[PDB]
């Protein structure tokens, strides 16, 4: 039952890869990060998830799909796929943890939904703010005319999405956490703490910053990756014995929305300023007038969508 083909050569896939301090080929206790829509790697975890999970004892790994995750969600995904495959051999075949963030979530999502291959290497998987329903203040679809690739599937109705949700892609595959915010001011809706928000997994452990810490809180964006609370509660996910934080270990002690305790002085000022949700805005992407193509495998998920060839068939 093999793995759907590449669109991209091998090559340019491992050119995306990178472990601090160690080779993807060899290493030991890797985690894999991949970056939000706008981002690098480094641009999303260097003031946060690199240094703080080199505490925990990890190998921190991260992708940088480019341009800056600005190209098909779906060729994003191919980075995924390939880094995993590489990591998890590269330590041994074991598998290993992988932290996301925005569009990352939903790339994470697809690779396990349509590469079984990779299924099975997942160790768990700690989502924050993830958008597999893609959101509602990207515009509507007919007024996107050059606009990003992702930023196409990523808009609510995408056939992206539709072809994710049809597939069986909103049930978790591999132990998820999810950390998200009603008050997340690029993805919306997610003031339901239900199967409605666009962070929610069914089965998985759905964590909305609200239901935790009170209507009242408040965190943003970029604060559902770095902030304190989210560290405590993205360490429970990685150190559970089930593979998802843990309603124990985390509580109403940690309900703190600013930059993680265990960062350092300068990593808390970089992380209490991280732009990287609204850096697109000023990084040249490619440039899209329909929403792109299915690949084969997943076009039969999203008969009726409109796509650049036209009204997807079975
Ligand atoms: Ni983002």
């Amino acid at each position: 039952g093999s793995d759907p083909a590449f669109s991209q050569p091998k090559s340019v896939l491992d050119a995306g890869l990178t472990c601090q301090g160690a080779s993807p080929s060899s290493v030991s206790k890797p985690i894999l990060l991949v970056p939000g829509t706008g981002t690098t790697g480094p641009q999303s975890f260097d003031s946060n998830w690199i240094p703080l999970s080199a505490q925990l004892g990890y190998t921190p790994c991260w992708i940088s799909p480019p341009p800056f995750m600005l190209n098909d969600t779906q060729v994003n995904t191919e980075y995924m796929v390939n880094a995993i495959t590489t990591l998890y051999a590269g330590s041994g075949n074991n598998k290993l943890p992988v932290l996301t963030v925005c569009q990352g979530g939903l790339v994470a999502q697809w690779g396990l939904t349509f590469f079984p291959s990779i299924r099975s290497k997942v160790d768990r998987l700690m989502a924050f703010a993830p958008d597999y329903k893609g959101t509602v203040l990207a515009g509507p679809l007919d007024a996107l005319a050059g606009s990003a690739p992702s930023v196409w599937q990523q808009t609510t109705g995408s056939a992206l999405t539709t072809a994710l949700r049809n597939a069986g892609g909103l049930t978790q595959i591999v132990p998820t956490t999810n950390l998200y915010s009603a008050t997340d001011e690029i993805v919306q809706p997610q003031v339901s703490n239900s199967p409605l928000d666009s962070s929610y997994l069914f089965n998985g452990k759905n964590v909305q910053a609200q239901a935790v810490c009170g209507p009242l809180f408040v965190i943003d964006h970029a604060g559902s990756l770095t902030s304190q609370f989210s560290y405590v509660v993205g360490r429970s996910a990685l150190r559970s014995t089930t593979g998802q934080a843990r309603s124990a270990d985390y509580g109403i002690t940690d309900c703190n929305p600013l930059p993680a305790n265990d960062l350092t002085p300068e990593q808390k000022v970089a992380a209490a300023a991280l732009l990287a949700p609204y850096y697109a805005a000023i990084v040249a992407g490619p440039k899209q007038n329909c929403e792109p193509d299915l690949m084969p495998y997943a076009r039969p998920f999203a008969v009726g969508k409109r796509t650049c060839s036209g009204i997807v068939t079975p």
